[PDB]
């Protein structure tokens, strides 16, 4: 019954907008969901709770002494459609390991029985520019079985998607963490949809949805909510409902086949983002060739 | 003589293009320089060496058993204008700490006498989406005295700039590492130049150059070289020469003043990137407000 999922990806590609809107769509489907924010920007639960960045486990532990002094209901707050929201937080920019807050947050929620509520889904919203501390921990330990990567038709997004796939490959013997699919969040680049379908096919997964870039997202967010609550009858609202329907129905959970930097560049070259290169003109100035 | 500098920023803002073009301009004006790539994407020296991703210390020490059997000329390669290039590399994407290569690379380079050359400058090219392990090590230990943050007029770029600034503030009593300035690498957004001037003033630093988005960069990069080498007469080349003049002559090295996330959003509202929001619309639907 209960399925633990995780939305990984590059910084600023759209995983908090996508996770909060897909989760809000699962709420109006009758599913009880929990979002666990695993990005040091603590704004992964803003739109569900109608708030400024939610108080994190890290901040509340620091005000109370330690995590031993916290109560689950002080940390886990309910919002739109009853989805329960928590934020990990993490170390200050100078110190330690930036992903440490994710390890102490999942361990607290386990000890406090947050997963033993009547949850249909858990969605971890995790930073994916670096795949290594508590950021790699939903994969390394068997916490998030279905990984969906939000990316777009640019090098860093696709590079991040490929590296997250290599982390899934590394622990594939250790548990049941598999790649569920790729979510192309549109930047309105020309053959973008086709390029993420092609990357997906190289990795052995699918592009489970192409989310359009729509301004209703901004209009919904100054009111501090998801599009699903702001304009339930917007075009974009049905785009998130459709992503929610396909994630619920999805059974393709694979061990991905990560590609090389060459095959990644060749993907962008085939789809016209990067321009074609040849070895003859390599190292030669503008006036020579 | 030798000044140690580090270029930080969010993934994909253009700190490898900016650092190689800037160093190529420095070699073109007689300065002896070394680039230490401190980003797990190992392509920070591509354009100087006319190559694919340069063999990292991490790769070479892995297929050799230890870092003891590595020779300095296998690791440090000279290219355009005599600038020496070394790549740190990084662990496999689900293991260790993504910044470990930076710690073993700099300690190898110190022991092997790479800083005892008559170098005028050293540039570290560093991943700034997380400021925490080997990534934080140029600041934590007093390695790079002058930090220049490449950023743009969108939230993640400015967020990373502020967090790197907090990193510098955390180790201010420990050494001489200060923020030298901000480098706006253009996304062709309207009042972006003014926005980063105003972020910089808030931080107590300067926008030491506005780098324009120019396609001659993509034409130079398929030839696998810098604009400084490919077309020295093009407009973008005189833009990287201007930035290099201002870095050689920069004497503003400050302990920055990090702003709050509210103040960051108010900056994006004031320059028309993010839209204006009040608390009377917060929480209400499309059909109400
Ligand atoms: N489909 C979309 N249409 C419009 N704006 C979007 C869309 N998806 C995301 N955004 C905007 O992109 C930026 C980053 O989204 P966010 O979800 O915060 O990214 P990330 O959590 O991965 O850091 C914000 O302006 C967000 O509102
Ligand atoms: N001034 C510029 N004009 C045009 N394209 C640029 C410019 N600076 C960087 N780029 C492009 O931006 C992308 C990222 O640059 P890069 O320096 O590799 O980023 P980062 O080192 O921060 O990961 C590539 O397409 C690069 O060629
Ligand atoms: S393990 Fe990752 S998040 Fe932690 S200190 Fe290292 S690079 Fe930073
Ligand atoms: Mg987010
Ligand atoms: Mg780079």
């Amino acid at each position: 019954a209960m399925r633990q999922c995780a939305i990984y990806g590059k910084g600023g590609i759209g995983k908090s907008t996508t996770t909060q809107n897909l989760v809000a769509a699962l709420a109006e489907m009758g599913k009880k969901v929990m979002i666990v924010g695993c990005d040091p920007k603590a704004d992964s639960t803003r739109l569900i709770l109608h708030s400024k960045a939610q108080n994190t486990i890290m901040e509340m532990a620091a005000e109370a002494g330690t995590v031993e002094d916290l109560e689950l209901e002080d940390v886990l707050k309910a919002g739109y459609g009853g989805v329960k929201c928590v934020e990990s937080g993490g170390p200050e920019p100078g110190v330690g390991c930036a992903g440490r807050g994710v390890i102490t947050a999942i361990n607290f929620l386990e000890e406090e029985g947050a997963y033993e509520d009547d949850l249909d889904f858990v969605f971890y919203d995790v930073l994916g520019d670096v795949v290594c501390g508590g950021f790699a921990m939903p994969i390394r330990e068997n916490k998030a079985q279905e990984i969906y990567i939000v990316c777009s038709g640019e090098m860093m997004a696709m590079y991040a998607a490929n590296n997250i796939s290599k982390g899934i490959v590394k622990y594939a013997n250790s548990g049941s963490v598999r790649l569920g699919g790729l979510i192309c969040n549109s930047r309105n680049t020309d053959r973008e949809d086709e390029l993420i379908i092609a990357l997906a096919n190289k990795l052995g997964t699918q592009m489970i949805h192409f989310v359009p870039r729509d301004n209703v997202v901004q209009r919904a967010e100054i009111r501090r909510m998801t599009v699903i609550e702001y304009d339930p009858k917007a075009k974009q609202a049905d785009e998130y409902r459709a992503l929610a329907r396909k994630v619920v129905d999805n059974k393709l959970l694979v061990i991905p086949n990560p590609i090389t930097m060459d095959e990644l560049e060749e993907l962008l070259m085939e789809f016209g983002i990067m321009e074609v290169e040849d070895e003859s003109i390599v190292g030669k100035t503008a006036e020579e060739v």
